[PDB]
């Protein structure tokens, strides 16, 4: 029943899709909020994944820059971001290291796909927040909460978090 509690998703890379959770990503929403599916090479399975949700967890936009979602909240709860990345493009480790915020918390200041996962597959990161009384305390991060959650992730070594299969669910992580 994870499509019941899931409140946003995105996976940057495709367009609006139904994971087999029930789990429908955002069809590129924050990219002049424009979606377009620029799979490509479907050919490079992330090997995790069935053909669907691989796709979900394999598809992969235009990195640039600092670009970050914006996931709107209005309640309080263990909200458990866990985003797939995926990365195919530089062999090289510890060196294209990513910035991964919520809500400008650098969970992950170091993102390196290609060193965690070695080859093409599908990274993740689960990153459960616990919100009391309008402050939002990721893992050991604790600042009051505004607006929403903002997930913004920064560029490295030219690329940021490549494939970003963005899924926040709400109320816990179990």
């Amino acid at each position: 029943g994870l499509a019941d509690k899931v409140i946003w998703a995105v996976n940057a890379g495709g367009e609006s899709h139904v994971d087999v959770h029930g789990i429908h990503y955002r069809k590129d929403p924050l990219e002049g909020r424009v979606g377009r599916a620029s799979d490509y090479g479907m050919k490079l399975p992330i090997l995790r994944s069935n053909p669907e949700d691989q796709v979900l967890y394999q598809t992969e936009r235009y990195n640039e820059d600092s670009f970050g979602y914006d996931i709107p909240i209005k309640e309080e709860g263990e909200y458990v971001l866990v985003l797939k990345f995926a990365e195919v493009y530089f062999a090289q480790s510890q060196q294209k290291v990513f910035d991964v915020r919520v809500n400008g918390h650098t969970v992950v200041k170091d993102l390196d796909i290609f060193d965690r996962v070695g080859h093409s597959t599908a990274h993740d990161e689960i990153i459960p927040i616990s919100i009391k009384k309008g402050k939002l305390s990721v893992q050991g991060e604790v600042s009051t909460f505004t607006g929403k959650l903002s997930v913004e992730f920064v560029k490295g070594y030219y690329d940021n978090p490549k494939v970003c299969a963005l899924f926040i669910m709400k109320g816990t992580a179990d």
